[PDB]
């Protein structure tokens, strides 16, 4: 199971990991991916686990995308998890550097609601261009099933420890 996660509430548990590291030891039921609209995983988490599963994450990504056409920032979709997880999560939050809406991050937290537990990322963190901190309250404030935040960043993980009310 999930190991050295520090608990921050009844749910909300944290670590100082690369989530695919966390992925490919954990083999989790859900990783969540930081994915934009097109599951166009370049960069970031999303390039992070796309080039994990060999770029296969992509590919069935493109197909889901010419199916269904784009996901809505504050959506998601489930998808294969391939060699990391049974499934992926992948959940747009807002991108505040592609100058998107900080608003729909509690809309992008809903998403993880439907699953029992996950590992995850702090939504619209990193490259997204949003405040970890508040990403870690709406997450916090949100998500009420079981989620094991894996972050990247040593520096950013002692800042969120360190700062959590
Ligand atoms: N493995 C890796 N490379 N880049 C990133 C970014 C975020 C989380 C994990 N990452």
């Amino acid at each position: 199971s999930f190991s050295g996660y520090l608990k921050l509430t009844d749910n909300v548990y944290i670590k100082n990991a690369d989530i695919v590291e966390e992925a490919k030891k954990v083999k989790p039921t859900v990783v969540v991916n930081a994915a934009n609209v097109y599951l166009k995983h370049g960069g970031g988490v999303a390039g992070a686990l796309n080039k994990a599963t060999n770029n296969a994450m992509q590919v069935e990504s493109d197909d889901y995308i010419a199916t269904n056409g784009p996901l809505k920032v504050g959506g998601s979709c489930v998808l294969s998890g391939h060699n990391l997880a049974k499934h992926c999560l992948h959940v747009v939050g807002p991108n505040v550097n592609k100058g998107e809406d900080i608003q729909l991050l509690k809309s992008a937290y809903e998403n993880f609601n439907q699953h029992e537990v996950l590992l995850a990322p702090l939504l619209s963190a990193g490259i997204f261009g949003a405040d970890p901190i508040h990403s870690l309250r709406v997450c916090v404030d949100t998500v009420r099933t079981n989620v094991y935040l894996a972050v990247f960043d040593k520096n950013l993980y002692d800042k969120l420890v360190s700062s959590f009310l």
